[PDB]
């Protein structure tokens, strides 16, 4: 299969990006670096990971290189919570664009359907430890997304951590201008998301699938949860296949028609997720990879369940 995913603005997506969420600042320059001289052609960023300076760097210096081009790269980034407000979208996306040093981004994302109260707190919170929403409605935002693209900003818009009821109301916006081109959500065996995909691939919406290692590294992991990458049956395909199991779980949704974006900061595991377009995994193999899932949700976000769009008391 081929390594890029057409989008519905007409650009070509790179269905492997490296995350970078938790990739320390001091590390994540060279882990960008890495990724860009074995291959990687996306990158995938967020104001909130408080390191997109330093992702920047490693950009700059492999354009300076002459190691990529510009237009090789596809360079996503998200609007955090605090900025729906329409007026505040604009300077948020440049903001971004300031930080990696680039005068364009190839995807921005809304990054959650939850708006909260601007202000320099990401999670701001009320006197009894609720987070304090915004009243701006979701559809505005998408607005003053729309705009970004208009102003040449940015070359895509889309969506992360919607629901099909969420997805929906874009779709239905009146007077929409530019349908999302991506939403981003975790899936993984696990978690495998059958219902939402099905809904957004029917839409020409493309899935991005983060967390497909089961993010190991979160903060609020504990010691009995379910391990991806321990799982004697998900390593039982790998060797089958003489691959390493993040090599199957990378595979995986890929043969699914999604993009998958897993992080590492690690240099030899950099090279290792990359080495993924070499196999193919059978139906029954993907079947099976299937049937492990679990509804097991990591990223549930759990402070912020007293939201009203908050994406995940829906089915999905
Ligand atoms: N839109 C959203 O709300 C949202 C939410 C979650 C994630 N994301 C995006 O999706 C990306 C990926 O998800 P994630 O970071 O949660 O988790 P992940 O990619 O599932 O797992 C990352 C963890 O796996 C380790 N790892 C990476 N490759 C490995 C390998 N080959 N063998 C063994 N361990 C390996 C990493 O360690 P080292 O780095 O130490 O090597 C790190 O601890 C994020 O970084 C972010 O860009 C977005
Ligand atoms: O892109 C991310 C994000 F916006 C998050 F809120 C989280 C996240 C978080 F910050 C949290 F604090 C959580 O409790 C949670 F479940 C999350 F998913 C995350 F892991 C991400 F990778």
């Amino acid at each position: 299969m081929a390594s890029r995913i057409l989008l519905n603005n007409g650009a070509k997506m790179p269905i492997l990006g490296l995350g970078t969420w938790k990739s320390p600042p001091g590390q994540v320059t060279e882990a960008v670096k890495v990724a860009i001289d074995v291959g990687y052609r996306h990158i995938d960023c967020a104001h909130v990971y408080q390191n997109e300076n330093e992702v920047g760097v490693a950009i700059q210096e492999k354009l300076r290189e002459q190691v990529v081009k510009r237009e090789e790269l596809f360079i996503v980034s998200k609007l955090w919570c605090t900025y729906h407000e329409k007026g505040l979208v604009k300077g948020a996306c440049q903001k971004t664009l300031s930080d990696l040093k680039l005068d364009y981004l190839d995807l921005y994302l809304i990054h959650w359907p939850t708006g909260f109260k601007p202000g320099k707190e990401f999670f701001p919170l009320d006197e009894s430890g609720n987070v304090v929403p915004s009243d701006t409605n979701i559809l505005d935002t998408w607005a003053a997304m729309e705009e970004l693209v208009d102003e040449g900003l940015v070359k895509a818009i889309g969506i992360s951590n919607f629901n099909h009821l969420q997805v929906e109301m874009i779709l239905n916006k009146p007077g929409l201008k530019y349908k999302p081109a991506v939403n981003q959500i975790e899936c993984h065996p696990y978690l495998t998301q059958e219902k939402l995909i099905q809904y957004c691939q029917s839409k020409g919406i493309v899935v991005t699938a983060y967390s497909p290692l089961g993010s190991p590294d979160r903060p609020w992991a504990k010691p009995e949860d379910p391990s991806l990458l321990e799982d004697p049956r998900i390593k039982a395909i790998a060797a089958k296949h003489n691959k390493t199991t993040a090599q199957v779980l990378i595979r995986f949704p890929m043969q699914r028609n999604l993009v998958v974006i897993p992080k590492s900061v690690t240099p030899e595991r950099i090279a290792e997720n990359f080495k993924v377009f070499d196999f193919e995994l059978s139906s029954q193999d993907m079947t099976t990879l299937l049937s492990y899932n679990r509804n097991w949700r990591v990223c549930a976000l759990l402070s912020c369940t007293s939201h009203k769009d908050y994406p995940f008391h829906e089915e999905f």
